[PDB]
């Protein structure tokens, strides 16, 4: 048994006009996480994790996420093959991932040099997921930002419980 609440239509997803692929590149900090599989947790918060973002010649993303677990860095890997439209980007190798039929994704928003909001929709297990992670280019960002990211979470049904804004570490995410 599993509730989730609905993947937004993408009519809802706003689409970063002329998306520059070259300036996306680069490490990017989560932080704000939300999403209908993300559920805010005061017995241990969630720590900030980066997502680094390398264009290779054939102008797909590899995506490097590094994260802070078990006392250790974690490095999860994956590919982004551009999409229908510039911003937005599809799994590849998606056979390799178990359970796994459809993987989106759709860059709400950058100014490239500080801040992002990407949005991810997959269905795993036939199970609709979408999340919208926050992005920095440093590890904090304004309040009107932030405030922003809550504004846009909610307009695609999320509840303020499951918007999350991960603490800041040293650890792996420099650097
Ligand atoms: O909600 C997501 N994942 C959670 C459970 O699958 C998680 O926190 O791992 C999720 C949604 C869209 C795209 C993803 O990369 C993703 O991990
Ligand atoms: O499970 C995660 O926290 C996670 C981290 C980075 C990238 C992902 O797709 C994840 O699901
Ligand atoms: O949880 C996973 O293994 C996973 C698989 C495909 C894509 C993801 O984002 C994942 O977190
Ligand atoms: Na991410």
């Amino acid at each position: 048994t599993s509730d989730l609440i609905p993947a937004p239509p993408l009519s809802k997803v706003p689409l970063q006009q002329n998306f520059q692929d070259n300036q996306f590149q680069g490490k990017w900090y989560v932080v704000g996480l939300a999403g209908n599989a993300i559920l805010r947790e005061d017995k241990d918060p969630q720590k900030m994790y980066a997502t680094i973002y390398e264009l290779k010649e054939d102008k797909s993303y590899n995506v490097t996420s590094v994260l802070f677990r078990k006392k250790k860095c974690d490095y999860w890997i994956r590919t982004f093959v551009p999409g229908s439209q510039p911003g937005e980007f599809t799994l590849g190798n998606i056979k390799s991932y178990p359970g796994l039929t459809s993987y989106l994704v759709r860059v709400v928003s950058t100014n490239y040099n500080q801040h992002a909001m990407v949005f991810f929709k997959k269905v795993s297990q036939n199970r609709e997921y979408f999340k919208i992670t926050l992005y920095g280019r440093t590890k904090e960002l304004t309040s009107e930002l932030k405030e922003n990211f809550i504004r846009f979470s909610k307009s695609l049904g999320l509840p303020e419980n499951h918007i999350v804004f991960p603490v800041p570490i040293d650890q792996c995410i420099d650097g």
